[PDB]
């Protein structure tokens, strides 16, 4: 009976990857959602003054990628070989690079920053989507199973589907010229235990 | 036996982590260093149109973190448990975040960008250094062995020491108020097989 505790804000964000893995493993966990004033208090207790943080029997582990990979390994969603695991990693890092590109837009659209959406939508969110999707679609075309790597689900499938689904709420024309990316989103999120989680989880705007 | 090929520019950069792991494993590998005109040719052949790329018996793997983690796992420099491996990951991601903070400065100082070094040194590099070093020193103070995690060498030890050593060539006052960070740099780079590599490797500006 390993006790898991996830500590993050009351949003999906960077904590969601972990949350979805737990659901797929049918694994109980303490889903702690902090607000700003509460986060400020525990801030110095965290390894890098940041959330999400996972605790496994009290042992702290920060960083969403490291967290989601860890659980993914623990419950068989990391990859079927050490090499495939690395390829999963490579996509997750590319996704991260892509999120750094569209930061500014992302923080401005949800309402955490000053800016013009139509400018940032035009000049930064695109081309960044195109570049990233270009690579994503390549990986899909050589997957017969529909998954990003291998003939099975891995934690990057979750990151990309979730992000795309979330972007659609802000950008309805996201995925319009990329059908392979859409069939992916739907495929992953239609998986029974994930579908169920998506329907029962707390409803938040990102 | 396993044929390894690393393809990167003629610099340490994001390819070095891998190069150092090979040295520590006493592992032969094809250290391919491209120039611009050569990179442009193979660019579309790469998973994300980018280097470094590792090939393991022909199987392509992009992204420096994924690459260095993969080899690190191969040769026992990833961590002694799946949890420790995750903590190593968390530091490597923090390092990456930190590199995004200091990017503008880094690209200006080596000569890939317009800017004022003294401005970027003062307002973006040094604060970022303090924040990051603050976390790095915390991890060291609770390590009796001197290593960042565990009682043994892992691939983050390499990333951090190498980066610090490289920064010193541009910023001589880089580790002046952080003695624990210096003892770390020296400790890692003094390890026989790494020391040897540092002395024999091609000399590049970064």
């Amino acid at each position: 009976m390993v006790h898991y505790k996830l500590t993050y804000f009351a949003i999906r964000g960077a904590g969601e990857c972990a949350r979805q893995i737990f659901a797929l493993a049918d694994q109980e966990f303490e889903d702690v959602r902090l607000d700003k004033e509460q986060f400020a208090k525990v801030k110095p207790d965290l390894p890098f003054g940041q959330v999400p943080v996972l605790e496994v029997d009290g042992k702290q582990l920060a960083q969403s990628l490291a967290i989601c990979r860890y659980l993914a390994r623990q419950f068989g969603f990391a990859g079927k070989s050490t090499f495939d695991e690395a390829v999963v990693d490579s996509l997750a890092d590319q996704y991260s690079d892509y999120r750094v590109e569209i930061k500014s837009f992302f923080y401005t659209v949800i309402g955490m920053r000053e800016g013009d959406v139509e400018q940032l939508k035009k000049e930064v969110l695109l081309p960044a989507r195109d570049k990233f999707f270009g690579f994503i679609t390549k990986f899909l075309k050589k997957s017969p199973s529909g998954f990003l790597v291998g003939d099975s689900l891995t934690w990057v499938d979750l990151l990309v589907s979730e992000h795309n689904a979330t972007m659609l709420t802000f950008v309805p024309e996201f995925l319009e010229g990329y059908p392979e990316v859409k069939e992916h989103m739907e495929k992953i999120r239609a998986i029974p235990k994930l579908k169920k989680w998506i329907e029962t989880r707390p409803e938040t705007l990102f």
